[PDB]
């Protein structure tokens, strides 16, 4: 059945961080929501909406079975957006991002499924599942491990997913976004370190042949997709890729994009790249659209210039080499 | 880092079972063994050896975190076989199936980290961790039993990935190993080969479910603990995954069912049946690092094996 | 759609086994054209070799000007001429690519040329598709002589298939593609491993397995390809398709069909285990589903009968 | 065992569009040269060396194949390029790009083995090899039909010793033709700021050669030993892209007021995996020289001028 974004207990594992903080200033006014997160990250401590009185913040670690079945009690909507991502974080400690990206899912299927009140579970993972298949265990670079190790950890929380959806019918949804950008995003991914870079007019590097593919997913479409995930009744027991096929470039061709749409003097320089990568492919975006009725409507040039306006507004807390 | 295997500490999760009650009865007189296992399969307790003087079986679960961490103190030689593989289940419940064999081997594998002592972390997968990247979890519609079979396998897999972290990150000294479908004396057993032999000795019908195209690979008892022994004392064995077993002893169904009743002389019907549930087809991996880094290539082929197997079944 | 009798056809490599049995059931009720270099003949051996409807011209698939003269006025187009040498001893794969590639590309301007072909049935193979997964520019003691010489096969037939594609597309040629898995019975002594290891089964001869004898290979007893290939010239839906005719119950290793054809036959020949002359390439079987639906087709003779029909039809020929 | 490319007989079928008539004019000075077109396309034509004393144009068809046999007799380096390539050419007919690329090479092969002279043959293929309208039929028509052509030249190697060489040039830019790629259809309206089309989502990836280091490579492999029963993609690593952000490439370096524009392609996606380039620094010697930025620039200019 179509579920209504108001008047519900809404449980977001992670809800502390970009994500999370985002869809919360979003559906505050009209739904009860409680953050489980250990505040590795906390975006949501500086938002206006961080002391609503529909706001809930319970400082826990989803790697603690019983604390989370605890407080996902009676909750009617479950996201689970608790992980780590970080490449370099993933070079130190493999360990950590498997345990808490596959552990962590369980525990939080659990307790979604102990709940017996939840209407929908939305679990996020990622795009590189899908080229993570073409490279082996048994088989490039520090960088290039770490992001089969993240890619890998968030495949098996898939199919933690699948076993609690076919067996207990747990209401599932699998919501892979692309990398996101936008208003809010701090972070020293390729477009804000860009972006930061031609807005100054300083030389932007390009570390390697810059080939390599990226695909994008501007902030607000990402949140009207979500939305669609957490209510429509098609999205259960499914999977989307959630992007913007307009969107998907080379470093290089990013790189020229940005300048151009900023009118930046920026000279663009090859280097060695520090690391090698794996190749994975982008996949495919129309099942969203099928099914969700998600169709992402902020090309590159209109989201990068709202991140920039986003950047220029705000530009006194960051820094970075 | 040869580590010659008399005088250690080990330590056997799933140790009551087929495999674990093999390897004990090679080990056991010159080691102090430590089986950990919930007694959800028990083969040891029928072994001569159940009761010898260097052998303490500790029931437990292997989702009990902090009693398999407490088990494993000063474990010198650290065996992970607890898992669940029964199709089956697996098909009633894949949750179950998912969560003892990841967990289980995230808390396998954190136990032997905690100890500080293990020279040696051997972590049973399964073949069928090959064959499974051809599908793809949302595209699963593979019958009951292919969806299982898939389960079962990816289950596996994220198994070595934990097991691949925990050796780059901690330096645990791990080896992967897939045993290719163990037979033979030992294993009364409940797979093709126990089933098409005991009918094969009493001339009975084999029946073949679907078309009899589907590949099995299998492997000879007795090697795949040389091969084991192999893995558990040889340098080279450290940080690589290998596939034990026979590559002469993969075949189909049909060609499976054909070879058992003409080696022992069987006047067996052999008679095609509609299959109960479609499967996943799985391609089998090759055996060739497995020579090249544990000197190990496996000596016993079908007509022997299946010989010797049957001398048994009839001897019992 | 199409009756088959009382039309004119034409067949290049009709002298051939697979042209030879399907000459048998038709040249009663058709006026038949043999267009065949004579590189094979199994023809001559024939009852009907002579018969008043059979008419055979002597030549090659890569004269241009002559297949076309001689396709004139032809309903039933049969384009089976063709070579593999995979396992000869002298290996010439140009032979191999020009005679398949040239060859599919001279019979399909033929029938286009004579306007009048109603159906073109091209033999391909079902090798086709695994040969994908490998590339020219890759071919290494990985491969060994065989494996490139199977290979080649593959990817000359893979050509025809695209250049038969461009004929229908193009022109509207009404064509199918057929591609038997392979074919084994009464007819041919044959070199293949059927036949191979029947006759030393048949006289209690070691049988030796090359390799580790886990190689698959998918096997049609010959009376179900003619049967497939009877309905795939005659039944409408057919026409801009492709089917991989095969039994599915005899796909099996080859040590597995040794284990069968000494089970089947009552032999008392060992089987035993010898290192492999060449390095072979591995090549997926393709699904058989769509011959049965859409063609009505489905393989009736399994191996145990196959193998016993073969191993008479052999022994009463020798 | 390394050829000199002076005092050669060089025969080149194809030898009058783009790409021949560009390597004629480095050779034709210190070389006699054999052209066999059959004029489909005429280049050579315009050029001021079309009328040199070192060149013969024979009028012929790769199809005939007692007639190329016999034009390519004492042949010492045989470049095929005659080819039915190029969208305009190929969208005609694909049973003509099939047979033209097919066969041509096979006869063009026999050619070159019946002459017993040849020292070295190059074989032009094409980067999208190794990747449902008429225009979609064409490409793919075309990529399967070079694919075939890779394999008889293979075949023709191994069985016979032919001295071949593979050679598979990105789609190749630069001065000297208006052009019909993406690359000059942009140039032309970003130096108008005329606004640009993509037609689809523009995520398509292409990957390109300056013209003049498609050259140098052309050279390195027609002359160097290492070559011989090889296969080479020629082209620049750094100038892989996508369609849109190369439309943003060109209006940013040519400081164009442009729009970029989205339209809808109902035709589908073709996701071209493009290969990798070392082997020819390896064994050739080469890497390209000219990025696109550069090349780009050199283009415009040529466009400009004309
Ligand atoms: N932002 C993107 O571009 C992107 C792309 C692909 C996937 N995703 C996924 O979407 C989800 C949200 O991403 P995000 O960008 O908001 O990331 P984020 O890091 O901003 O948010 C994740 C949150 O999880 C919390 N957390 C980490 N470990 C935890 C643990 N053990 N227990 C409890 N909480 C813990 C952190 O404190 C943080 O607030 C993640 O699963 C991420 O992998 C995001
Ligand atoms: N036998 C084979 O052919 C084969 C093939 C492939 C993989 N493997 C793997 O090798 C290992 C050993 O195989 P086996 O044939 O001896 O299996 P088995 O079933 O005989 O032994 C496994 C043992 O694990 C125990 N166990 C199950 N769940 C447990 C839990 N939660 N906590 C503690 N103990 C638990 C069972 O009681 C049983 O004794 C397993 O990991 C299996 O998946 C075996
Ligand atoms: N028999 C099989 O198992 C099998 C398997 C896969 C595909 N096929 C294909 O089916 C078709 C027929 O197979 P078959 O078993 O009858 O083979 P076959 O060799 O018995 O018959 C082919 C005929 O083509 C003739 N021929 C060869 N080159 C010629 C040329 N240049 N000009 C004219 N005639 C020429 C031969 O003389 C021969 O009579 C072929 O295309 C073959 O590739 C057969
Ligand atoms: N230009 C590129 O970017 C590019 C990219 C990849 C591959 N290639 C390949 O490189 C070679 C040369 O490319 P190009 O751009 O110079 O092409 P082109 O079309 O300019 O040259 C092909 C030439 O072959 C001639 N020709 C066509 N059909 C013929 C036939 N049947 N017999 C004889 N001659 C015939 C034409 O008249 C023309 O002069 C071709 O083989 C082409 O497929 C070119
Ligand atoms: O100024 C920059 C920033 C990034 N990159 C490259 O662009 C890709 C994307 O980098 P990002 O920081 O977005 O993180 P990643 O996607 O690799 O995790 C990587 O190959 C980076 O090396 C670059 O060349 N220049
Ligand atoms: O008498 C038998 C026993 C098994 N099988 C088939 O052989 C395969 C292997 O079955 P097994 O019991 O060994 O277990 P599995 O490997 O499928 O878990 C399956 O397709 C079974 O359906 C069969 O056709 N006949
Ligand atoms: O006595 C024999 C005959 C054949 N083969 C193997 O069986 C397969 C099929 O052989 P066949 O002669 O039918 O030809 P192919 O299919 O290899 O072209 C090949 O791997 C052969 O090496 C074998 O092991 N023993
Ligand atoms: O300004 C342009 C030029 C090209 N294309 C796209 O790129 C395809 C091929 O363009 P190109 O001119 O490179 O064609 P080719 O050289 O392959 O014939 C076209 O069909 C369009 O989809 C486009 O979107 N905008
Ligand atoms: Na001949």
């Amino acid at each position: 059945h179509m579920i209504e974004l108001t008047g519900k207990k809404i449980f977001i594992t992670g809800g502390a961080g970009f994500i999370g903080s985002t869809l919360i200033g979003r559906l505050i006014e009209n739904n009860e929501m409680i953050v489980y997160d250990n505040l590795e990250r906390n975006t949501l401590k500086s938002q206006p909406f961080a002391n609503h009185k529909n706001l809930t913040l319970i400082q826990g670690n989803v790697l603690d079975q019983e604390k989370i079945i605890e407080a996902a009690k009676g909750s009617e909507i479950f996201i689970h957006a608790a992980a780590i991502a970080g490449i370099d974080n993933t070079v130190k400690s493999p360990v950590r991002t498997m345990t808490v990206n596959m552990i962590g899912t369980a525990n939080a299927l659990e307790a979604a499924h102990q709940a017996g009140t939840v209407q929908r579970f939305l679990e996020f993972s990622t795009s590189e599942v899908f080229g993570s298949r073409a490279y082996r265990v048994d088989e490039t670079g520090a960088v290039g491990e770490a992001r089969w190790t993240y890619a890998v950890s968030k495949l098996a929380g898939e199919h933690l997913t699948h076993a609690y959806n076919r067996e207990h019918g747990l209401p599932t949804v699998t919501f892979r976004p692309f990398n996101v950008y936008g208003p809010g995003q701090i972070g020293e991914g390729a477009i804000s370190i860009m972006i930061r870079k031609a807005l100054n007019n300083e030389d932007i590097y390009i570390f390697g042949d810059g080939s390599q593919i990226r695909a994008w997913c501007y902030v607000d479409d990402m949140i009207d997709a979500l939305m669609k995930a957490l209510s429509v009744p098609q999205a259960i027991g499914e999977s989307f890729n959630i992007g913007n096929a307009r969107a998907i470039t080379t470093i290089y061709g990013l790189a020229q994009t940005i300048c151009r749409v900023l009118n930046s003097k920026s000279e663009i320089i090859f280097r060695e790249a520090l690391s090698a990568d794996i190749e994975l492919r982008i996949p495919n975006v129309d099942k969203s659209e099928e099914l969700l009725g998600f169709k992402a409507q902020v090309d590159l040039e209109e989201g990068l210039i709202r991140t920039a306006d986003w950047l220029s507004a705000n530009m006194n807390d960051l820094p970075v080499m």
